[PDB]
């Protein structure tokens, strides 16, 4: 088990913030809710919505963008 690799504007732990790109194609302001070291994935919580949207992405996914600071 390793590290999530390095992304520029995301910080890879638990609560961290970010966009995400949603199963219907859009992007929502979301937080890193748990991570997968071993299949290098993490589950994403889209804020302000039910748990039950919460997906799993890969970490090197392009449905995954920093936010804007
Ligand atoms: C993170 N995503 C946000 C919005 C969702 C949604 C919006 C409208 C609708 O009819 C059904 C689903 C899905 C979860």
């Amino acid at each position: 088990s390793h590290m999530p690799p390095n992304r520029p504007g995301i910080t890879f732990e638990i609560g961290a913030r970010l966009e995400a790109l949603d199963y219907l194609q859009k992007w929502y302001p979301s937080r890193i809710e748990k991570i997968d070291y071993e299949e290098g994935k993490m589950l994403v919580h889209f804020e302000r919505w039910s748990h039950r949207y919460d997906e799993w992405i890969y970490w090197d996914s392009n449905r995954l963008r920093p936010l804007e600071r």
